[PDB]
């Protein structure tokens, strides 16, 4: 059987079993349609249409099942023609970034807007987590780059490019002693229980440094991996949150009070990192540059070319980067 | 767009994108085929196949939507012929079943006798194979019905009807250590070399779960698709076998000891199913019922009407299926 | 054999067979580690690690049997500290929980508040992550409890306890073609580009299952680990989000519209669990009951003494769990 | 704490609080046991025993629980020592073969047996299937070696080495008409229902070639993949079996009558085969040579270097093959 035979038997039913009438619709003759039908009835071995002399009187019970299915065939044929083009698929390559929740939320939905306009068929996948995790993803090859925020010693064995410098903040509820205060000392901060990052205190961080030169041990009551959680816990108890400054601003967090700790802890440096051996696709260079405007392709090449991260440190040394 | 064109692109895929194989198989010429494909690719304005040179390397994304509808179309045309034959000679046709070696030997002979009694003019064709091979057989047209014994995820696109639950045994020769301990733990078993199915360990079977659970790795010295192969292996060496209980008889197999493993591996479930597109002739319902007494015509038509195989399981929540 | 040696070979697997990483992380010398490890292979007569030069390529098969037991040893040693801690001062200690961003933000504040009130001397620590990352957190010993939301096969080696069932919503901008259709089939959805978790599509998820059932492949333009990041992506573009209903509120998020997907994807079960080796302290039973009311002290110890997580689900058949 | 302390507290209860008996039994001093136990008591910050003067009187409530775990801890340290050596794994490489049931079980039990002993740490994997499935297994890369029995045109583009030559028998129940017929004829056979392989009649097989050149068209009532399954069914009615003669003998199949059919159908050739790019190992060359003694290492290698499949058959022209 052929598609054409199927069209014909569905059209003959559309046009009242008026075989003459059918043919006008479809630019052919009565002994043409009539021939293809009689052929199919012979192939299948059963009559689709009961017949009084020459006139067709009605569709047979077998007839009716067959026409019903033939309508489906036709429906599915048209469906084939309707299939979307290859343009509708994100199959031109994919970018896997490992970073933090703050990196993903704040720095990045102005960059990612910009990147998806430039590359509509390139899929993007943001992994989250601790520094340990962000590092493991790149080196195990389950992510192409890390945007690293701290504990940069774990991204030894990658290539690491400076993006910007960042500073932490003491966030408290509006009710809190600290909320209306000429700044805050390290000793004042060691007084209240701390809500910080899981990896906030490790033994070697900027938080451990500050508490260790002052001889204070801090009381840690709650920790979590992402700032959102920390802020959210800071609607509960005399606890004092320490998080990145760029993870709280007064527009979107008015139940909350950002206070300076730049005196108290040293700055951290966000870097974008990847494996020596990684082919840098066009969209890889575009992402790097959007996120951090000074890392153009010429700049990224100059740095991959150097012997190690020691030298890359010597490259940027006297370059002033943004604070965020 | 011609039906012969949808047969070609489908058959190409059924033959690993090898077009010379496709031709041998369909008794037509390679140029003819490649030609039809290039015309359809042109009519639709959509590359279906990625190409290297002359070679076809893969099915493109848009390409897959096309192939999927094409298979539908083709199975509908088969449905027409099938409907014509029911109305012409109800008791005359052929039944194509894919299932395992064990089902063919231990679940079905009894049923197949009684079926052939009832339907002398219905030719029965039983493909043996792995779960994957069974799924393949229906996917590729060689099989109206599948009796799945496990790895039921491989059939999410079929209607699948529960038949019975079944449990595995440990099988050794009577001179084996484990013969006269007659109370085996997962920890005891994992010492020994294992002789099981090729698809026994797949990452997600019940054997997988039981070892993962106890944190062990199996020692696999030998596998086979077929339980009879496994058993005649076990008659030589120091392997321990893990096969369906119903595959070992105290009568037929008294050189093999059969140990209990209900308290190690969870039971599997056998199901019988078919593409939703498949016209169910009266002899089909018979067969189903003779295999699984609770799968009456009503029950089967009710099941088919539902939308998931999970909803079909909801239908049998208050009924406790046989244990084999 | 020494405890210190077992910590070394296990913390070595933990840092991906990387010995100077193991060193840095445990404030100690690298050869100290190498010499302990060679000593243990010596003492056991078994190579635990494949070697090349002075490089560690993989864990040997008999080597893995040894690590798996080591991990047990150490986690039992930590129990002895915990039994001591309990008997000395019970209301004091720490609790490490690994779960998802969505459970930390939308299921736990109110359980956490209640908990910190009762146990001000118990520091609480919430790891966020993928289902993979949660299993890992308990495996490595950085977590006492897991609160898993899907992919429960990843915790077959844990006592897992059902808490509640949850569902997915399709989320879109209030001007997307889908908002005023109120009526989405999987076919309609599959047209669109998808935004969803990094672990949305894995081959065996509930998302995978709906698509395989309908023969369709999803268009995936962006994934994130974190449901919030998905949410703010969906506030920009053309793509449709697929996330837990409970990550989207009419008042939390009025800029997003939340469409029924109950009839597309099957529900998932949230569960809470922990290594069998873990000693359960008084605040731990407490944490568990505060999260899942039906999970009482008696219930938990009953669930522990069973043998699998299916048998544990068996216990809550004659009881409908909350839906979320 | 140290394993030694845990051994000590454990061992002290075994010797019923007698430190002296302890020292004798573990070959150590009383002062050193007593010191190590105080040490653990300090570390843990709790007493594990009560004291009368200097002797030891009773165990504490916490002690009771610490000892419980201690025993467990020790028992696991034992299990490390008892781990089976690197020899008990079959991890020296594995051998995957795609062939038929017949081949597996009537040619190979004796060829495997010999291959196993020589290579006890080489795992052996026996995929079954139809000719078309056997060829895929290899080309795809789920098996190294196919032992093909017929329709050798599917294994073009693989290296195929002739092994031997085989013919078919008619097979019947002792109650069948042909059971005691002086010979049997292409016409007599055709008048009967036929029971044969699924791929028995293809359009171009030795069964087609025979029935086609006599203008007979056969009735086929049942087909299966395996000969074993073909044999079983032939306890029914009027059906005639057509299978390989090597898969039936009167001693182990006395229920059936093996009646000759060399007049009716020409012989096929069994061949063993692999992909060109396959790196042949030693246990590879061995299995080949145990299966077909003419296929020595040097012959295989000559064959693989040759130009076409053409020449390969010509290499065996003057070499008479076994007949089975
Ligand atoms: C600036 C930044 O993103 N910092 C991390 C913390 O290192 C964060 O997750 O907030
Ligand atoms: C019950 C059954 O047939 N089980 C399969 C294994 O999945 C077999 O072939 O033995
Ligand atoms: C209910 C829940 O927490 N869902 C997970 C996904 O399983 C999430 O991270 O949103
Ligand atoms: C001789 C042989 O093995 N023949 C196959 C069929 O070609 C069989 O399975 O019996």
């Amino acid at each position: 059987m052929k598609l054409q035979q199927l069209r014909y038997i569905v059209e003959v039913v559309n046009h009242n079993l008026n075989v003459s009438s059918t043919a006008e619709g479809l630019y052919t003759s009565q002994p043409g349609i009539s021939k293809q039908v009689r052929m199919l009835e012979d192939e299948l071995g059963i009559q689709i249409f009961a017949r009084s002399g020459k006139h067709l009187t009605q569709v047979t019970p077998a007839g009716q099942e067959i026409i019903r299915i033939a309508r489906e065939v036709l429906s599915k044929v048209d469906a084939i023609k309707s299939v979307a083009g290859e343009h509708t698929w994100p199959d031109k390559g994919s970018l896997y970034v490992a970073t933090t929740h703050t990196q993903a939320r704040y720095a990045l939905p102005g960059v990612i807007k910009g990147f998806i306009e430039r590359y509509p068929r390139v899929s993007l996948h943001m992994h989250q987590g601790s520094p340990t995790q962000i590092a493991e993803a790149v080196s195990k090859g389950n992510a192409d780059f890390a945007i690293a925020t701290e504990a940069l010693h774990l991204y030894d064995d990658l290539v690491m490019l400076p993006c910007y410098h960042w500073n932490r903040s003491i966030v408290v509820t509006p009710e809190h002693p600290l909320a209306t205060k000429g700044s805050v000392s390290i000793e004042e901060l060691a007084q209240y229980p701390l809500v910080t990052y899981t990896f906030g205190f490790t033994g070697r961080s900027e938080l451990d440094t500050a508490f260790n030169r002052a001889g204070l041990t801090p009381r840690i009551v709650f920790t979590a991996t992402d700032a959102d959680v920390i802020k959210t816990y800071v609607r509960l108890g005399l606890g004092v949150g320490v998080i990145a400054s760029m993870a709280v601003d007064p527009v979107s967090d008015p139940d909350l009070v950002k206070l300076d700790a730049n005196g108290i802890f040293s700055h951290s440096t966000t870097k974008i990192g990847f494996r020596r051996s990684t082919f840098l696709r066009s969209y890889m260079y575009d992402f790097i540059q959007r996120f951090a405007p000074h890392l153009t392709r010429d700049v990224v090449d100059t740095a991959v070319a150097l012997r190690s991260n020691e030298d890359i440190e010597a490259m940027f040394k006297d370059i002033k980067l943004p604070e965020k």
